[PDB]
């Protein structure tokens, strides 16, 4: 009973939201999916079977992590991360089943039934599809199809309350380009919309996949890879991914100092402040093919290494306050430099 | 609810601020693109075009300018294949890829995974007239329902893609013929005003004869392209009018606007002109090779010894600019730069 | 006893003498081979093969698909339409059978062959095969000889209940001369009955090729560019197209406006209305070497440019009726035409564009 008040006064919406930012479609139609499995309408017969499209960097095994720990407490036993980059040969499909009667191996048993029978109520994600070879992928389709296993014992294993997610790459440049054309066109009519000045009506910057470009463009190319229809139509839901904006890439900037800040903040009590021309010249030193690895990484390469070796030479005292700002030289046009705040308000700067 | 734009800033505003004296083939192109956006068009085959004109007239900017306007400066919304590559019977395997059980037949066709990637992509066949007639023979079916197959056996969808051909053919007598249809109308409007009935003249655009498009310009496109096929595939055949006087003006001020917008964004300079350099401007264009022959003449009468300036340290940030003709040259012919300062002096650099 | 009630209530002639028009001796050679193929008064061990000649934009490829349309009502899977054009070197024969064991498409397979393996009473459209290089066309020869075909797996394949038509443009200049020649033949005997008041014979325009025609001009030719005098005779039939007359244009103007009139009823709730006058300025500026596809583009750029602007300028509400009328100034009798709204009180109000 408690579980429903759980549910109303903390929705998986705004958590979603303040672990992985952007995407707001993509959290909006995978919260209104997980909504639709508890509520008693859903299929029980069918197993929930989530389909993660999209680029790369901007995040689908990270949500789908976050989505284990929203439903299931522990990381470890609920949290499966099978590889399908690993399974890419004719025989792998022992690794799923097991080895035929007769021969050897067989007493090891199966590891994917095992893990759904020993785990039954288990998140199951698989990385990297798009190389998995197409037996692997039969097998799969009758997981996909029954939601039930035999192996080679003759053992049954059920599966409907396990939740399946496979995040795959294929044709993420081309959602890309419709997200791109379709937030060219958003930006081409707000600017006629700031020029008549039409300022009573909100706009949203949550701009979603175009419904009739996903038909014209993508179904082709998936029914062309994945070479089943039937395939494309038992799956319960297909989420769609966009690549991040302006504003929401600064906001990416402002969480991963965020998250440093914390850090210092939790080691050793260190508070840290920012500047926005810091972010430009972070969002600047960015990469848009391969989304916020490029940030993250950049964001690890430029602030904690100035910290690092200030504690290297002792130049950063525990319980002292430090901004970030752009070097006055660089300030017209990239270094950037490091100023502790004294008791007096000076700038003390760095000498390492 | 994107039509309001149509409404406000159409086809025909965006090819005119790029391209100029060509109002008919831009009306005929804007036409058929409205046609197409408004749900007027046919989804069952292709909008192909066919640019017939003098070189250097801007049909392949035409057809650039074009998928601008489609895709917003979009990469993949633009496929452009030079057809000049396509010299041999052979070189249709570059669409298509190889058969399998041969080199390269992993890799697919080309043409195939751009069109893959991005069906309703405009596709810019540079220079048809320069192709084998055999490599057209594969436009057939691309053009007739946008089926292409590929190597492997898939077939490709093409069904909303936009195919724009650029040619040379029959461009001597294009040319001939509207330079000679302007000199019929100015004479018969110098006519009309020796009786003052003659202020009216033509209207902006020389209207191309059917009697003209027929019985002259389409012998010679069945001959090159050898068939009659591919012809009866085209949707629109677009012919450009080579420029006259008072376009040719305008051209030479882009150009001027251009080199005078190359300084002031990194050295702070600007760059003033009159209406007589214009003039000797436009007296140097080649009716051969087009606004070309003007895009690299004007730099040979007015930027190189301004290089010579900047070789010289003549041109410091802020000055005022002037390029006018030559007291002992005004033959009419060189021209010379001065700098005026802020006392209203003027220095001959 | 029902397909042949069905065929006996309508046979094949009216369905696609409905979807295309004109051509009435070759659906009528076509109609009649379907029929020999469907009562079982055909030799089972031989495939039916037709080799379509005619001019362009006749309707070769559009009487086989409506043929193929026709056989099975799901056109994807039984009508195996394979264009000609990707075959114009001799490598490309590895496209049907598949590539030989230790290639790259060994496991693949051949294309032509699983198609044909999923259903063997299918349509095969060999499109263009004027194009294709004859050692690619000497696989036909086993497929049009006893209907068998070896794949790139060793495994043979039968085509026996199969129909294979091919169309091209072999001599289309001779035959689109030869018509135009008969046709005014044709016109001066019936303007010469006419001079001689003989009109009590309904003598109707159904021209007919001579045979002295083909063997003397089409089969040499044929020859010359099939450069084989095997591949010819496995062809069952040299089904002929010929270009259209006044009427037949006049026609096909009227099913091309009645289909924009269709499209713009069935999306906008819009009436389109025209004259006679509108079919002449549709069909003055024919051109024979493009045949239909000329007309459709006539129809294209004088009429539905307009509607689609009168469209743009937001004048074309629900419910509303259009006239097409031919211009005054023009009565040049390219043209025009000008667009009528019709209202309530049948009063006639020109729209500006
Ligand atoms: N939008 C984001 N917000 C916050 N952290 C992010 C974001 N994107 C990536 N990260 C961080 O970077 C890591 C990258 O993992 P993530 O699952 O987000 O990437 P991905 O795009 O799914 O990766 P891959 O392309 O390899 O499948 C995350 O674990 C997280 O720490
Ligand atoms: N309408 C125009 N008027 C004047 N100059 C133009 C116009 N369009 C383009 N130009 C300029 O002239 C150059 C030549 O144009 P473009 O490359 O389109 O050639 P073209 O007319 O298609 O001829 P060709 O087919 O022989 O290449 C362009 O690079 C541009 O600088
Ligand atoms: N006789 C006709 N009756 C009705 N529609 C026709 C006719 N001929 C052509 N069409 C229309 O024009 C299109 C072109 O026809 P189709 O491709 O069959 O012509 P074709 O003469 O066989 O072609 P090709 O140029 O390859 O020889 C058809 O799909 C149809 O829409
Ligand atoms: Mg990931
Ligand atoms: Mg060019
Ligand atoms: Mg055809």
């Amino acid at each position: 009973k408690r579980e429903a008040e759980e549910r109303r006064r903390f929705p998986l919406e705004q958590r979603l939201k303040e672990h992985i930012i952007g995407q707001e479609s993509a959290i909006a139609t995978v919260g209104a999916a997980i909504r639709r499995k508890e509520n008693g309408w859903y299929d029980e017969e069918h197993p929930l079977v989530f389909l993660f499209l999209g680029s790369s960097g901007i995040g689908k095994t990270e949500l789908a992590k976050q989505t284990a720990k929203y439903m299931h407490k522990d990381a470890k036993k609920g949290f499966i991360r099978l590889d399908m980059s690993e399974f890419q040969e004719r025989h792998e499909v022992a690794k799923f089943i097991g080895s035929p009667p007769g021969y050897v191996g067989h007493e090891e048993g199966g590891q994917l039934t095992k893990k759904l029978k020993q785990c039954p109520n288990a998140v199951v994600l698989f990385d990297q599809v798009d190389k998995a070879h197409p037996d692997v992928l039969t097998i799969m389709l009758q997981l996909f199809d029954e939601g039930r296993l035999t192996d080679g014992k003759g053992k049954t294993i059920d599966c409907k309350d396990a939740i399946f997610i496979m995040t795959s790459n294929v044709a993420s440049d081309e959602i890309a380009q419709h997200a791109l054309q379709l937030r060219q066109e958003a930006l081409e009519m707000s600017r006629n919309r700031i020029a008549e000045n039409l300022g009573d009506v909100q706009i949203s910057d949550k701009i979603t996949i175009s419904k009739n470009f996903k038909e014209n463009v993508i179904r082709p190319i998936l029914k062309a890879h994945f070479r089943r229809d039937e395939f494309l139509g038992r799956i319960n839901e297909i989420v769609y991914f966009l690549p991040f904006c302006h504003s929401e890439l600064i906001q990416l900037v402002n969480k991963e100092l965020n998250f440093w800040a914390k850090r210092a903040k939790q080691r050793h009590n260190i508070t840290l402040l920012w500047d926005r021309e810091v972010a430009d010249v972070l969002v600047d030193g960015y990469n848009v093919h391969y989304g916020a690895r490029s940030i993250k990484h950049e964001v690890e390469r430029r602030v904690v290494n100035q910290l690092a070796a200030a504690y290297e030479q002792d130049l950063l005292p525990g319980g002292c306050t430090l901004r970030i700002t752009v070097e006055d030289s660089d300030k017209q046009l990239p270094k950037l430099r490091l100023e502790i705040i004294d008791k007096d308000s000076k700038t003390r700067r760095l000498d390492i």
